[PDB]
């Protein structure tokens, strides 16, 4: 089990790390959000690039990335364009998606990039290799916003990500029942115990899957996602509440 | 699903109820503990009678029960003699055990009694019937301090308790691995979804089973156990910490 060290954060050891997501449609809203978020305590900042309106311009995207980086110089920054197929906000071509991740990698402004496994094995492996050559870590991901696959299916998908070179495999699935939540925890534990040689992020969405966000230290998920202040919809947990539950579980 | 109402507490609805256990070797230590515990917030007080040294005298036991009741007149009080076979502190004959539970039932000082399922089916059913005739609820229990039985075994034991008339079936088992924790949660959920027509208390012990104490609202356990202030050994959770995690999970 190889941990992942980014800036002064060690992923895969100790309590699960807290990721928060920043979402702004343009440079001014990204800046307002970055200044608000630096007054919150969290471990990793994810920038959800699919919410940005001017994604057609690589320079616009990099200018926004710089705004975030100047507001929070020491935070690990994860660049994520979530495709519409996986719940993202906009559809873009495979070429443009790969261009944006490469521009981000080249900028030296981000520490990690999110790569969707279903982008295609050749393109995924090529990008992973490009990232690695530039000292950028890769969060390889997959999201099923509709249902929960079987435990065997989830473990084989996670193993496939490890085979393609992911630094950190990630899977997020939607529960249709409480039983589906147990399936996600089971698959997490199977990965932890027998196949992972690196940190894995797993999560069951919505209100019924909230426990998956709190029990990562037990079953093996290295990071979790929380909301900056004000949790709005069912199933979101504000970062301070999330942090208090993770410390309680850790010191029990 | 029939809930259980004791004093103004409804067991089986809303957040899991918090039980704390009081442990004193004699009348003066029981009184000192009862005065300390009334400055803590919890829902049900369990009196662990097997820690009391003068169990040979029914009158001594009832005098102590009165000390507790006068210190906390409105709290639901559960009378529990835990046998040494199930992790208790002293061994007593089946006759004496049944005598003590009957004296407690007759006193009108306690609201519920704990009855170990393995006491023997005829004696268990007789005591359950005696309790019910005196408006006392029965927590029917079973504890495996060594290992975790299979999910099928646990569900059939819980179903057997429901068949013998338990108001609230309870099972506590020791995990030998993280997998054993998932088994306990699975058995809880199976009971919840298909066989329980009453509240069920389930718990996985020790540090590895702590999550079972926090996720009852999700998988179906109606109560959990916490420590009054100062958690001492690994795996105990202080009641205020436990309460904060249960409210966070409930309002997510």
């Amino acid at each position: 089990m190889k941990t992942v060290t980014v800036k002064n954060l060690i992923i895969g050891e100790g309590m699960p790390k807290i990721i928060v997501s920043l979402m702004g449609r343009d440079i001014n809203s990204v800046k307002a959000e970055a200044l608000a978020y630096r007054e919150a305590t969290f471990d990793i900042l994810e920038w959800r690039v699919d919410h940005f309106m001017d994604i057609a311009s690589t320079q616009s995207v990099l200018t926004a990335a710089r705004v975030i980086r100047d507001a929070m110089p020491d935070i690990p920054l994860l660049f994520t364009f979530r495709s519409a197929k996986e719940g993202g906000e906009q559809t873009i071509t495979t070429q443009h998606y790969l261009t944006l991740n490469r521009a981000a990698i080249d900028s030296g402004l981000v520490d990690m990039i999110d790569l969707e496994l279903f982008t295609g094995d050749a393109d995924v492996k090529a990008t992973v290799d490009y990232a690695h050559a530039h000292n950028v870590y890769v969060v390889m991901s997959n999201h099923d916003f509709h249902q929960t696959p079987s435990a065997e299916e989830m473990v084989s998908r996670l193993r496939k990500m490890q085979a393609l070179g992911a630094d950190i495999p990630k899977i997020a699935v939607m529960p249709q029942s409480k039983h589906d939540v147990l399936t996600l925890l089971t698959a997490t534990l199977e990965m932890q115990q027998h196949y992972a040689d690196r940190p894995v992020i797993t999560m069951s969405m919505a209100k019924e899957g909230v426990i998956s966000r709190l029990a990562g230290e037990v079953f093996g998920s290295a990071a979790t996602f929380g909301a900056v202040k004000q949790a709005s919809a069912p199933g979101q947990i504000a970062v301070n509440d999330l942090r208090s539950v993770l410390m309680i579980l850790h010191n029990a």
